[PDB]
């Protein structure tokens, strides 16, 4: 998150670190939301290399132990089958993981509330994008969990000429391109979560930036709406 401030180690309990084995160790490489004890919704894009992944819960920083951090294998990977790795902007970028083990809940670790199905944010939206992503264009990951304002560009906006065009998808949600503040590499897969009657959803997945840069006016972060795939999600669920 470029221009993000350190969140409350409690604020977002359902954001997960997607992690790689590197070694003799792991990698943070993509966000994700808890959305059962035993399942994670992220980007498409985050699964697309044949690595070892784990899931984090109940992480706050990535270079300390917090106490609060349970660890567990992804026993199944469930990628939305439209999904295409050469055009993440043809949309589906919304892959399921089924966790090897159910995580137990706390102030940590709780499930993400969705939105329910077909619901759109009215442009200038609230929200947040949280994540350990790059806190500069081609800068390196934060340690502690950021926290960035994003509010929403409604479609008709995003998909104007100098914004991002024809690039972007009805499937999809807009937050930010204020110039400042933005997701950035390593936020993939993660949450936007937006502010709707008091309560925060999930209402996307985080799936691209400008190949510019990250924090480019007129580009605003674009994430996969979650509220396009709920029939999908409940589906994947009820198979597996
Ligand atoms: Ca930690």
């Amino acid at each position: 998150v470029v221009g993000g401030t350190e969140a409350q180690r409690n604020s977002w309990p359902s954001q997960i670190s997607l992690q790689y084995r590197s070694g003799s160790s792991w990698a943070h490489t993509c966000g994700g939301t808890l959305i059962r004890q035993n399942w994670v919704m992220t980007a498409a894009h985050c699964v697309d290399r044949e690595l070892t992944f784990r899931v984090v819960v109940g992480e706050h920083n990535l270079n300390q132990n917090n106490g609060t951090e349970q660890y567990v294998g992804v026993q199944k990977i469930v990628v939305h089958p439209y999904w295409n790795t050469d055009d993440v902007a043809a949309g589906y970028d919304i892959a399921l993981l089924r966790l090897a083990q159910s995580v137990t809940l706390n102030s940590y670790v709780q499930l993400g509330v969705l939105p329910r199905a077909g619901t759109i944010l009215a442009n200038n939206s609230p929200c947040y994008i949280t994540g350990w992503g790059l806190t500069r264009t081609n800068g390196q990951l934060a340690q502690t969990l950021q926290q960035a304002y994003l509010p929403t560009v409604d479609y008709a906006i995003c998909s104007s000429s100098s914004y991002w065009g024809s690039t972007v998808k009805n499937s999809m949600v807009c937050a930010g391109g204020d110039g400042v503040r933005s997701g950035c590499q390593g936020d993939s897969g993660g949450p936007l979560h937006c502010l709707v009657n008091g309560q925060y959803a999930v209402h996307g997945v985080t799936s691209f930036v400008s190949r510019l840069g990250c924090n480019v006016t007129r580009k605003p972060t674009v994430f996969t709406r979650v509220s396009a795939y709920i029939s999908w999600i409940n589906n994947v669920i009820a198979s597996n």
